[PDB]
């Protein structure tokens, strides 16, 4: 996944507050993040990439290996189970919790990296271009 | 109510997507609904106060005496009971479903006309000025 190491920052996002509506995210937690403009940073090492989100507010950080699932505690805390697999040059990740799943995919698009989640028919795209 | 009659045009809209998940209404009609700049015609005739809202997609009209609990069906069709009082200069009304209820506050604002839509904790502001 070469061509995803960098350091991203926000561009735009569409329908990302209604995607966080279906997922279940509360009211402070959806205005929170709507305020910030995170920065993604991607790594590899070895067989681990890595995948960090900061901001103000909150960070995140996950490191996997491309096939095996394993436990995330998200932005909003939920407790899930994630895998993440490379399919037709894009990172794909199903996150299951409570007999529920979202679908994250993360693809280059131009010069850009493109961000569509998907949680029962609602979709949203975030655009990232390199900081 | 005589500084309320007229014709008025949305010229502003604050937290309303979130007032309309608060109250329950569904991805489309909340889509719809955001993309409309309805108009506000108030008039009064006798005892009777009519509110009616026109937009492309949706009309919508009450027509009431102040004090006195009616029947109204929604925009997003919930048969709700409602009643309105003018308390301090101000139409308040208060709409009740199912063991809910939600209050919507019709306010003069200066030159402009103030709507202020409370359900569970969230409000919404939208403000009129005269078309
Ligand atoms: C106080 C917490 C502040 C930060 C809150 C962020 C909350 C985000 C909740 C929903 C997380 C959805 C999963 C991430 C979706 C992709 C986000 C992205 O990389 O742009
Ligand atoms: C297809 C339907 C298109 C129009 C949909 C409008 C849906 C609005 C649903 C919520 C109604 C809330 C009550 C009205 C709140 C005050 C609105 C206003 O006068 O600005």
């Amino acid at each position: 996944c070469d061509a995803f190491v960098g350091t991203w920052k926000l561009v735009s996002s569409e329908n990302f507050d209604d995607y966080m509506k279906e997922v279940g995210v509360g009211f402070a937690t959806r205005k929170v993040a709507g305020m910030a403009k995170p920065n993604m940073i991607i790594s590899v090492n070895g067989d681990l990439v890595t995948i960090r989100s900061e901001s103000t507010f909150k960070n995140t950080e996950i490191s996997f290996k491309l096939g095996v699932e394993f436990d995330e505690i998200t932005a909003d805390d939920r407790k899930v189970k994630s895998i993440i697999t490379l399919d037709g040059g894009a990172l794909v990740q199903v996150q299951k919790w409570d007999g529920k799943s979202t679908t994250i995919k993360r693809k280059r698009d131009g010069d850009k990296l493109v961000v569509e989640c998907v949680m029962k028919g609602v979709t949203s795209t975030r655009v990232y271009e390199r900081a």
